[PDB]
Protein backbone atom coordinates (compact mmCIF):
# COMPACT_ATOMS: atom_id res chain seq x y z
CA UNK A 1 0.00 0.00 0.00
CA UNK A 2 0.73 3.42 -0.54
CA UNK A 3 0.78 6.43 2.04
CA UNK A 4 1.61 9.54 1.66
CA UNK A 5 2.86 11.82 4.39
CA UNK A 6 2.40 15.66 3.78
CA UNK A 7 3.30 18.39 6.33
CA UNK A 8 1.11 21.37 5.04
CA UNK A 9 2.25 23.05 8.73
CA UNK A 10 3.93 26.08 8.88
CA UNK A 11 6.40 24.59 11.27
CA UNK A 12 9.10 21.10 10.39
CA UNK A 13 7.59 18.07 11.62
CA UNK A 14 9.29 14.79 11.86
CA UNK A 15 7.16 12.29 10.85
CA UNK A 16 7.03 8.62 12.29
CA UNK A 17 5.23 5.71 11.05
CA UNK A 18 5.50 2.36 12.47
CA UNK A 19 3.50 -1.11 13.70
CA UNK A 20 4.80 -1.34 16.86
CA UNK A 21 7.53 -3.69 17.17
CA UNK A 22 9.11 -2.59 13.50
CA UNK A 23 9.79 0.61 11.40
CA UNK A 24 7.50 1.00 8.70
CA UNK A 25 9.27 1.98 5.74
CA UNK A 26 11.78 3.93 6.96
CA UNK A 27 10.36 5.04 10.20
CA UNK A 28 10.49 8.64 9.93
CA UNK A 29 11.44 11.66 8.42
CA UNK A 30 12.35 15.60 8.86
CA UNK A 31 9.56 17.28 6.88
CA UNK A 32 10.14 20.77 6.70
CA UNK A 33 7.09 22.94 5.83
CA UNK A 34 5.17 21.59 2.25
CA UNK A 35 7.24 18.85 2.05
CA UNK A 36 6.07 15.21 1.56
CA UNK A 37 7.15 11.86 1.95
CA UNK A 38 5.68 8.79 0.00
CA UNK A 39 5.94 4.95 2.26
CA UNK A 40 5.33 1.52 1.45
CA UNK A 41 3.32 -0.49 3.88
CA UNK A 42 3.58 -3.82 3.36
CA UNK A 43 -0.01 -5.84 2.75
CA UNK A 44 -1.20 -6.75 6.13
CA UNK A 45 0.44 -4.22 8.16
CA UNK A 46 -1.82 -4.68 11.47
CA UNK A 47 -1.30 -2.10 14.08
CA UNK A 48 0.36 0.59 11.87
CA UNK A 49 0.51 4.10 13.34
CA UNK A 50 1.74 7.04 11.94
CA UNK A 51 2.44 10.07 13.75
CA UNK A 52 4.11 13.70 13.87
CA UNK A 53 6.75 14.82 15.95
CA UNK A 54 7.34 18.33 16.97
CA UNK A 55 10.29 20.02 18.08
CA UNK A 56 13.18 17.10 17.36
CA UNK A 57 16.80 17.67 16.97
CA UNK A 58 18.93 14.94 16.00
CA UNK A 59 22.91 14.07 15.77
CA UNK A 60 24.59 12.79 12.19
CA UNK A 61 23.54 9.12 13.55
CA UNK A 62 19.89 9.79 13.81
CA UNK A 63 19.77 9.81 17.75
CA UNK A 64 18.16 12.92 19.82
CA UNK A 65 15.13 13.96 21.15
CA UNK A 66 11.61 15.10 20.35
CA UNK A 67 9.22 17.15 21.93
CA UNK A 68 6.29 15.33 21.24
CA UNK A 69 5.94 11.99 19.86
CA UNK A 70 9.68 10.67 20.78
CA UNK A 71 10.55 7.15 19.81
CA UNK A 72 13.16 6.17 21.76
CA UNK A 73 15.29 8.98 21.09
CA UNK A 74 15.49 8.17 17.09
CA UNK A 75 15.41 9.72 14.09
CA UNK A 76 13.81 6.06 12.05
CA UNK A 77 11.35 5.13 14.75
CA UNK A 78 10.71 1.30 15.41
CA UNK A 79 8.67 1.88 18.34
CA UNK A 80 5.49 4.64 19.34
CA UNK A 81 6.10 7.70 20.21
CA UNK A 82 6.01 9.38 23.39
CA UNK A 83 2.34 11.50 24.00
CA UNK A 84 0.83 13.83 23.46
CA UNK A 85 0.54 12.28 19.53
CA UNK A 86 -2.41 12.80 17.42
CA UNK A 87 -2.53 9.03 15.66
CA UNK A 88 -3.21 8.09 12.32
CA UNK A 89 -4.26 4.47 12.93
CA UNK A 90 -4.44 1.48 10.26
CA UNK A 91 -4.86 -2.24 10.09
CA UNK A 92 -4.59 -4.08 6.30
CA UNK A 93 -5.99 -6.23 4.00
CA UNK A 94 -7.83 -8.15 7.67
CA UNK A 95 -10.30 -10.35 6.13
CA UNK A 96 -10.85 -8.01 2.94
CA UNK A 97 -10.87 -4.89 4.74
CA UNK A 98 -8.67 -2.03 5.85
CA UNK A 99 -9.65 -0.39 9.05
CA UNK A 100 -8.41 3.49 9.45
CA UNK A 101 -9.34 5.90 11.83
CA UNK A 102 -7.54 8.95 14.05
CA UNK A 103 -6.91 8.53 17.72
CA UNK A 104 -6.79 11.31 20.29
CA UNK A 105 -6.62 8.26 23.18
CA UNK A 106 -2.60 9.20 23.63
CA UNK A 107 -3.19 12.68 22.90
CA UNK A 108 -3.03 15.87 20.54
CA UNK A 109 -0.09 17.11 19.04
CA UNK A 110 -0.49 18.53 14.93
CA UNK A 111 -4.02 18.65 12.96
CA UNK A 112 -4.20 15.83 11.00
CA UNK A 113 -6.84 14.46 8.37
CA UNK A 114 -6.04 10.91 7.08
CA UNK A 115 -7.87 9.92 3.81
CA UNK A 116 -8.11 7.72 1.44
CA UNK A 117 -6.43 8.08 -1.89
CA UNK A 118 -8.45 5.32 -3.57
CA UNK A 119 -12.44 5.06 -4.05
CA UNK A 120 -14.94 3.80 -1.89
CA UNK A 121 -14.51 5.26 1.80
CA UNK A 122 -14.23 8.14 3.70
CA UNK A 123 -11.56 10.07 5.40
CA UNK A 124 -11.59 11.24 8.90
CA UNK A 125 -9.90 14.88 9.99
CA UNK A 126 -9.17 16.38 13.47
CA UNK A 127 -7.64 20.24 13.06
CA UNK A 128 -9.34 22.08 15.11
CA UNK A 129 -7.01 24.12 17.41
CA UNK A 130 -6.94 21.57 20.42
CA UNK A 131 -3.33 22.44 21.36
CA UNK A 132 -4.80 26.16 22.13
CA UNK A 133 -7.69 25.24 23.46
CA UNK A 134 -6.04 22.52 25.64
CA UNK A 135 -7.62 22.52 29.34
CA UNK A 136 -4.46 23.73 31.79
CA UNK A 137 -3.63 19.79 33.53
CA UNK A 138 -3.60 18.43 29.94
CA UNK A 139 -1.07 20.86 28.71
CA UNK A 140 2.10 19.30 28.40
CA UNK A 141 5.25 21.28 29.10
CA UNK A 142 7.01 20.36 25.51
CA UNK A 143 3.72 21.76 23.97
CA UNK A 144 0.50 19.77 23.00
CA UNK A 145 -2.24 18.42 24.91
CA UNK A 146 -1.99 15.20 27.00
CA UNK A 147 -4.58 12.78 27.18
CA UNK A 148 -6.15 12.40 31.03
CA UNK A 149 -4.84 8.68 31.31
CA UNK A 150 -1.11 10.00 30.34
CA UNK A 151 -1.65 12.87 32.78
CA UNK A 152 -3.70 10.75 35.83
CA UNK A 153 -2.88 7.28 35.30
CA UNK A 154 -5.97 5.69 36.64
CA UNK A 155 -8.43 3.02 35.21
CA UNK A 156 -11.39 6.42 34.95
CA UNK A 157 -9.35 7.76 32.58
CA UNK A 158 -7.55 4.24 31.19
CA UNK A 159 -9.85 1.89 30.67
CA UNK A 160 -7.78 -0.94 32.14
CA UNK A 161 -10.90 -2.50 34.39
CA UNK A 162 -14.40 -2.25 34.77
CA UNK A 163 -16.01 0.10 32.39
CA UNK A 164 -15.13 3.59 31.95
CA UNK A 165 -17.01 5.82 30.96
CA UNK A 166 -16.44 9.41 29.12
CA UNK A 167 -14.75 12.22 31.72
CA UNK A 168 -14.63 16.19 31.05
CA UNK A 169 -11.32 15.89 29.43
CA UNK A 170 -12.11 12.98 26.89
CA UNK A 171 -15.53 14.96 26.12
CA UNK A 172 -13.00 17.80 25.66
CA UNK A 173 -11.18 15.93 22.56
CA UNK A 174 -14.41 14.92 21.66
CA UNK A 175 -16.44 17.71 21.24
CA UNK A 176 -13.31 19.22 18.71
CA UNK A 177 -12.97 16.41 16.92
CA UNK A 178 -16.02 13.82 16.84
CA UNK A 179 -14.94 11.56 14.63
CA UNK A 180 -11.66 10.90 16.53
CA UNK A 181 -11.41 8.28 19.85
CA UNK A 182 -11.26 10.42 22.69
CA UNK A 183 -11.06 7.62 25.13
CA UNK A 184 -10.51 3.58 24.65
CA UNK A 185 -14.23 2.94 24.69
CA UNK A 186 -15.34 5.79 23.15
CA UNK A 187 -18.03 4.78 20.77
CA UNK A 188 -16.10 3.72 17.16
CA UNK A 189 -15.11 6.33 15.10
CA UNK A 190 -13.09 3.48 12.37
CA UNK A 191 -13.66 3.51 8.96
CA UNK A 192 -14.08 0.32 6.99
CA UNK A 193 -12.03 0.91 3.63
CA UNK A 194 -11.79 -1.90 0.76
CA UNK A 195 -8.81 -3.97 1.17
CA UNK A 196 -5.62 -2.80 -0.22
CA UNK A 197 -6.60 1.02 -0.34
CA UNK A 198 -3.95 4.08 -0.11
CA UNK A 199 -3.81 6.53 1.41
CA UNK A 200 -2.88 10.08 2.59
CA UNK A 201 -1.86 11.43 5.76
CA UNK A 202 -2.17 15.30 5.86
CA UNK A 203 -0.60 17.38 8.37
CA UNK A 204 -2.30 20.62 8.94
CA UNK A 205 -4.43 20.12 6.22
CA UNK A 206 -6.66 22.60 4.28
CA UNK A 207 -10.01 23.95 5.44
Amino acid sequence: ATFEIVNRCSYTVWAAASKGDAALDAGGRQLNSGESWTINVEPGTNGGKIWARTDCYFDDSGSGICKTGDCGGLLRCKRFGRPPTTLAEFSLNQYGKDYIDISNIKGFNVPMDFSPTTRGCRGVRCAADIVGQCPAKLKAPGGGCNDACTVFQTSEYCCTTGKCGPTEYSRFFKRLCPDAFSYVLDKPTTVTCPGSSNYRVTFCPTA
